[PDB]
């Protein structure tokens, strides 16, 4: 028959391996005996032997769990060969698409972000913008989508939270009145980024805000 | 004379090291032979041995190049001890301030951004935002300030550049007529982010735009 629909595999699949993906078959196996094999990156080029084929049965096998962030798509070729050594098919393209899981934590682009704002700005004024990246996919899944939060502030004067953060952009803004350099010239905000848009894992950094006159 | 003003040191200084910063001195050295030492993160707590003090002469020394993106300020303490082993001064606070150099290039938050726009929108309409960050300081210097540009667009139908990008926000916008899914369902925009507000180094990424019905 000798076509294969593109194959979709979720990354970091649980064992046991190997695991069967599809059974290769050439209809000319009624004539004589056939040996199946595969080539391409993932098969006979680096990384070597992620995939294999059982030569007699024809089972395309995956031998180890995939990681989408190393490699997202594999293009292999299928080969059928008689016992006498004749290629009985044109080599068949086999496509394997690797689909995303949340195997990565978000990671702030810096351990500390600094900012400064004039003491007399109106509530609602932007101070600075923090950023956390995430290797997982952010286009078709939430695994790469960061939500931002302020865990805590020090000191807590005048009151508990002088600031807020935009949950998607990481822009930090003044939400209350009464910033005053003489009184409190600097704040330390413990910031957090949580992937799967708020429902996943969390990473922590700090933002240090300078109050200017 | 047991006082020291804040010392500023530009990061990634060239050798040779070690480098003299300031000479510590107790006035009580006219009565006894004095030994000088330093404590604090950077001195005897991690990262250890970044700074030392010459025991006899009193010279505070920097032993290696600093990196502001690791540590921006060190708080250390100076000590003065008589040859007989007694403490002759209250320990002295010594602040080191690390000032910025442009040792980082901008990095895109991902290698590929994706967005869409309806083929009917008027020119000037926002399509998508791309983001790059720069670990270098952007409050006191231009080393962390990113300017965004569009290098090239593919394909060039109807014409060379259907899109523009806002220089500072990374918002990509439609600037020209002729979008038409049937003729061109997708554009690949090669995008660039440049530090020193356009005069420094450039990183590149790619933004793909789906034109929608
Ligand atoms: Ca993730
Ligand atoms: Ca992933
Ligand atoms: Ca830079
Ligand atoms: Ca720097
Ligand atoms: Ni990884
Ligand atoms: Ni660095």
């Amino acid at each position: 028959d000798w076509v294969v629909a593109p194959i979709s595999v979720p990354e970091n699949g649980k064992g046991p391996f190997p695991q069967r993906l599809v059974q290769l078959k050439s209809n000319k196996d009624r004539d004589t005996k056939i040996f199946y094999s595969i080539t391409g990156p993932g098969a006979d080029s680096p990384p070597e032997g992620v995939f294999a084929v059982e030569k007699e049965t024809g089972w395309l096998l995956l031998n180890k769990p995939l990681d989408r962030e190393e490699i997202a798509k594999y293009e292999l070729f299928g080969h059928a060969v008689s016992e006498n050594g004749a290629s009985v098919e044109d080599p068949m393209n086999i496509s394997i698409i690797v689909t995303d899981q949340n195997d990565h934590k978000p990671k702030f682009t810096q351990d500390t972000f600094r900012g400064s704002v004039l003491e007399g700005v109106l509530p609602g004024t932007s101070v600075m913008q923090v950023t956390a990246t995430d290797e997982d996919d952010a286009i078709y899944t939430y695994n790469g989508v960061v939500a931002y939060s302020i865990h805590s502030q020090e000191p807590k004067d005048p009151h508990d939270l002088m600031f807020t953060i935009h949950r998607s952009t990481g822009t930090i803004s003044v939400i209350s009145s009464g910033l005053d350099r003489e009184k409190v010239p600097e704040y330390t905000l413990t910031i957090q980024a949580t992937d799967m848009d708020g429902d996943g894992s969390t990473t922590t950094a700090v933002a240090v805000v300078e109050i200017l006159d």
